[PDB]
């Protein structure tokens, strides 16, 4: 039952983490074998402002269907678990123009990160525990060769191996990212969630 609890990064430096963008390079979604509809290229853009708001905008592109989906996580600094890389966010699935399609609560747990290259995350919805995500994330489109070992270890903690995830860098050539929508939605106002 429920979302798994996983150990997370101690002394999480929010300032150094929530800036710039991330590419999702590898991931396991749920228990069943992955269908092509859930094989995507995801890039996200995020920020922490002085008011203490954290905002994270995702572009998810499915090469098989050649379609995009977008979602946004909203959180506040006081939603974090002390000094650890663990927090709850309201995540809103939205149209390109920001119109709300659906919303959910996501418990986020950062297993590890070096801030400037890679992070390893577990994301889960308490209302839909069957939807859980283990993700490898990079500051570049591919994982830097010199941190592969660090990523492998992090996945070790949670009973996983890289070759055990879907490698999104296999989509590779067909991958694309809606950078302009990312930038636009990040700056756009959402008074219903930014409160
Ligand atoms: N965009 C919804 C799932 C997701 C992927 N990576 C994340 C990092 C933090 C929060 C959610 C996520």
């Amino acid at each position: 039952s429920g979302c798994s609890t996983v150990d997370t990064v101690k002394d999480f430096n929010k300032d150094n983490f929530f800036t710039g963008s991330w590419y999702i390079t590898h991931y396991k979604l749920g228990d069943s074998t992955l269908e092509v509809g859930d094989k995507n290229c995801t890039k996200f853009l995020h920020q922490k402002t002085a008011d203490g708001k954290i905002k994270e905008v995702f572009s998810n592109y499915n090469p098989n269907a050649k379609t995009y989906s977008y979602d946004i996580s909203f959180a506040k600094v006081s939603d974090f678990d002390g000094n650890n890389g663990k927090y709850t966010a309201k995540n809103v699935i939205v149209e390109k123009d920001g119109r709300k399609i659906d919303e959910r609560t996501l418990q986020v747990s950062y297993i590890d990160t070096d801030y400037s290259k890679y992070s390893v995350v577990h994301v889960c919805d308490p209302a839909a525990p069957d939807y859980y995500l283990y993700a490898v994330q990079s500051r570049t489109e591919n994982v830097k060769e010199d941190v592969k070992s660090k990523v492998e270890a992090a996945l070790g903690k949670v009973g996983l191996k890289l070759s055990g995830l879907f490698d999104a860098t296999t989509l590779g050539n067909k991958c694309q990212y809606d950078d302009e929508t990312l930038q636009k939605l990040l700056k756009q106002s959402f008074p219903n969630y930014e409160k």
